[PDB]
């Protein structure tokens, strides 16, 4: 196709054309869209940032290509090398709040790996795992399990929503809510196309399945894995798996994810915490309970405005233009039957064991006056618990999409520091975050998701994506929480596109030895710097720091 | 000093002699030894492989050097990059069975990091971790907890002996026997000196601790870590940590390791299995018990001779010079009241929970005919249950050292394939391995250790290090088994010095793609190839493959 809206850097129009002509020859014109519209969650955009904090067309694709299979990927990459054409690989592109499917560098070909590379590759029962291609959503896989009577033997692990890529999310090191909630941790045996075009599998993926007649002359892409590939991550030698999560080191085409066996007993629950300051003692209680396997999963501590926004928009609670007061949140608390904070957990296993745990948990949260315990049955039917009852047993839902509409043309953006699993520290993070929010005039909205020794603090910034004063005030808000949080020893675990640079600039111990060593590994595997340049602040040498850093 | 037995490649007497006087000026002569003796476990050698299968002097150092502090290491690294000198960084060198301290390339300096770098830097109770310099053995750290009555709050996780380096083991991807047995996956935040000489801290350890008067003007090395440095491995960006396990990509100077809080109740146990055959049905039972969480640690499945060898040498069972018959092991089994395979585990937490689990396990294993269940109390003073009942609660011990002395000049070598957790696979592998040991004229000795979805199969080759006819047969055994298991789809998880190249060539999916990529990264970060050339079969460009591989 003829003439695009932004060309990649140093590339003439002539080339872009002799390039996209060559891509069209391989993939067919059906699998190429050249850009010369925000959409929705269900039909996600592949061109730009749908919850945009910078101008709408700031991070913008030049093309979008949907490779049919692994070989088309090698063919594309070969070409990208020949033309020095940056590539932005996506799986589903539902990475909203972090940029969605937009390229960090405008002009890049967005690689729609998920459109056609779709297959649930294997579901293995006795080894309790699955292999997945980029195009399998959480829902795709769920329906795979149901339509195979498999929901009786194995369970999933889902984020808040069901539309996200299984492998896409995992390489982002994202987080879910059962005992198998550490998604990256649950991987074994990845397949990757390298910057140079070669296919690599990792771990025991590197151990070939022994020759037999059935598998002869199969393209490497299409070859089976040897037994232990998806059972043991480490293989032998240096353990390079993690070079492919939050990286531009590779394009991931296959991943193994371990699936949790049906526990033979399930029960979700809600603990409501009356006062705002009950976060402090709550976290303090969750701490020995996490480290000692009374809490089996990844429980969440939600802010009252998180649940409030799922149920109804802002305009239905107050007409005010400024943020909500402390009295007015107690009013939304007493209203919905929730606390200021709300702690959602789940128990897994046979009744005998659930029994003891639950008494231990109840009897621990009892030192907080006015506390209240609910099973899903006890609550209203539109309740958030009644949604997370599904979420913490591996069932994909979409109800939690509703909080994005807490403001007119709603858009979210995550500020995601990590805090100690100590009540003192969590308050500190809160008060530091809560303060700047009120300065930018945003309401505070967030969850703590409870890891073993860590808490992901998801500060949910919603903003009117068509209010230009406010978008700029969020930018100022973000850039400041980052710096503030650092000045207090907190770094963010994951980053939006426009804060990649700054957040990375945050981990500068010993004069940025981490980024330097990272850069070194980038230039070695991607000589011409074509895979996802700029991702996580890692820039190859042909991209000037002065020109490209934000 | 002046005249070693072996110079490194390409390096003159005069050059070596300058390097050596130079190193002496930094570290002091009482930290430098030039070599111009096999030691014990209680005092390990630093020059060569003490359980040598190759000639005794085959893997040999030109000298040992012991840096006092991290700056020393940098200084040394810089001399090595100047003179083109191979380093071989150890912590303790108790890698008996895998080469001990021996340098893969002879003429290397062995860097004894543990001799002075020695300290438990931290033990944090709320965080339930520690920070550890290379020299902190398991016992050392155990003793550190006792001197602060922390034994009552925090528990270790330990390998079969107490001598190993906490981080030595950890970066070899070692294994122990509590809920915390996967040692590598219990690190957070490590410190590395790169081949270039620059100091790197990984993960959150790259977010620096914010400034305050009390820490002003400290060298990088001595600086505190930010609050989330040993709580959250991932940090931000590409996750390089695994690049430093079982590789030559740096010298580790510190590490964080998670510590398990006292569970509040602990019972260990021995289930014995009568027939050689029972191995099969046993493993099928393990599978759901492991996968559903009835089995909380890494339990092991032990071959009779291992136990037997703990209790006396071979000469204490038969004057036989050749392998013990199948029927003789039946005699031995009954002799000390064990089965032909023995299962050891433990239960963690309060009485109510342990009960329910320890029933779930009784019932499951009872399907095996002639089964028998022993708590520690039920067995004789000398028991392996008694030794292990300490081990699966993080107590250092040394009893299991005896089995090394099954044969007159007993030395052990490990063959370490992974197996699925399936009785049918386990049996196939066992059969492949037993057969070959037989053709080699050796007693088959071995444990499976139970990972969640895989089994570590340690075939324990013990042999008489002065028998040359035997040395050669173990050499034939090892190399035959490696291949055999590859032909049946099974890779080795960890390697001895003499088998590193071969093991790697086993992981040759898609025309050795895994090795090649590995070599790229290596050469990038080690322009001069001075860090441990040839570990894991990963050779820098200056080391020609023809000259250097076995
Ligand atoms: C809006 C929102 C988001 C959200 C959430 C709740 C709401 C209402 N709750 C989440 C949660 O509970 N847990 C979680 O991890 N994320 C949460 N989010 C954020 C986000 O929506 C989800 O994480 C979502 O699953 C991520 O989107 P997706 O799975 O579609 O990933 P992607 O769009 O493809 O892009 C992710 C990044 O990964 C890299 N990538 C992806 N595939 C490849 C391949 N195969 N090769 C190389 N790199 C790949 C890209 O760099 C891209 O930036
Ligand atoms: C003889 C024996 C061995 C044994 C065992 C039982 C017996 C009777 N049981 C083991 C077990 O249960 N689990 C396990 O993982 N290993 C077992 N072994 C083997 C061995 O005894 C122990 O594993 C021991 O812990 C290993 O020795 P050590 O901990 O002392 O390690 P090292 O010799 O100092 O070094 C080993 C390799 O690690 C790399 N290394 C070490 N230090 C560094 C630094 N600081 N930087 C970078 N790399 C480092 C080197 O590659 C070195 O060769
Ligand atoms: C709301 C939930 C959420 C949003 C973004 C994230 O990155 C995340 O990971 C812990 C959780
Ligand atoms: C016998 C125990 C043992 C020996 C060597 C190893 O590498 C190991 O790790 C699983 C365990």
């Amino acid at each position: 196709e003829f003439r695009p809206l932004t060309l990649p850097p140093k590339l003439s129009l002539s080339d872009f054309n002799e390039f996209i002509q060559d891509i069209i020859r391989i993939v067919g014109s059906e699998n190429v869209e050249v850009i010369s519209v925000d959409g929705s969650y269900m039909k996600p955009t592949h061109t730009h940032d749908p919850h945009h904090v910078m101008d709408q067309d700031y991070f913008l694709a030049s093309a979008i290509v949907a490779p049919r299979n692994v070989a088309d990927v090698q063919s594309i990459v070969g070409l990208a090398n020949k033309f020095s054409f940056p590539l932005w690989p996506i799986s589903i592109g539902r990475n909203s709040g972090y940029g969605g499917a937009a390229p960090r560098v405008s002009g890049s070909v967005v690689l729609d790996m998920g459109k056609n590379m779709n297959r649930v590759l294997e579901v293995n029962v006795e080894g309790a795992y699955c292999v997945v291609e980029p195009g399998v959503t959480y829902h795709d896989l769920h329906n795979y399990l149901e339509a195979n009577n498999l929901r009786d033997k194995l369970w999933l692990d889902v984020p808040d929503l069901g539309g996200g890529s299984v492998l896409g999310n995992a390489v982002e090191r994202g987080v879910g809510y059962t005992p198998y909630g550490d998604h990256w941790m649950m991987h074994s045996g990845m397949e990757v196309v390298l910057a140079n075009g070669e296919l690599l599998r990792t771990g025991m993926g590197a151990l070939p399945d022994p020759k037999r007649p059935e598998t002869m002359g199969l393209k490497p892409e299409d070859q089976p894995w040897s037994k232990i590939a998806h059972l043991f991550p480490y293989g032998f030698g240096p353990y390079i798996d993690g070079l492919f999560s939050q990286s531009n080191m590779g394009i991931v085409t296959k991943i193994g994810i371990w699936l949790m066996p049906n526990p033979r007993g399930y029960q979700s629950y809600l603990i409501t915490l009356p006062k705002d300051g009950d976060l402090k003692q709550a976290v303090d209680i969750i701490r020995p309970l996490r480290l000692g396997m009374a809490l089996q999963n990844v429980p969440t501590i939600r802010h009252i405005l998180l649940d409030a926004a799922v149920l109804g928009d802002k305009r239905s609670y107050s007409s005010r233009t400024e943020p909500l007061s402390d009295e007015e949140l107690d009013k939304i608390a007493k209203q919905l039957n929730l606390g200021r904070w709300n702690f959602y957990g789940a128990l897994y296993g046979p009744e005998p064991i659930r029994r003891v745990l639950w008494e231990t948990i109840k009897d621990a949260f009892s030192a907080i006056p006015g506390v209240k315990f609910y099973f899903p049955e006890d609550t209203p039917e539109n309740s958030v618990l009644r949604v997370r009852d599904k979420t913490m047993q591996g069932i994909p839902t979409y109800d939690e999409l509703k909080w994005i509409d807490w403001l007119p043309n709603g858009a979210h953006l995550f500020f995601s520091p990590i805090a100690k699993v100590s009540g003192e520290d969590a308050m500190m993070q809160y008060a530091v975050t809560k303060k700047r929010c009120q300065e930018a005039g945003l309401d505070f909205i967030g969850t703590f998701t409870v890891g073993m020794r860590e808490m992901h603090h998801i500060v949910c910034i919603v903003f009117n994506k068509k209010d230009l004063i406010q978008k700029r005030k969020v930018q100022w808000l973000m850039r400041t929480l980052i710096d503030d949080c650092a000045a207090n020893g907190w770094g963010e675990y994951r980053s939006h596109l426009a804060f990649m640079d700054q957040i990375m600039e945050t981990y500068n111990w010993n004069n940025s030895s981490f980024l330097r060593f990272n850069e070194v590994l980038k230039n070695a595997v991607d000589p011409n710097g074509i895979i996802a340049p700029g991702k996580s602040g890692v820039w190859p040498s042909q991209y000037s720091h002065v020109t490209w850093k934000l």
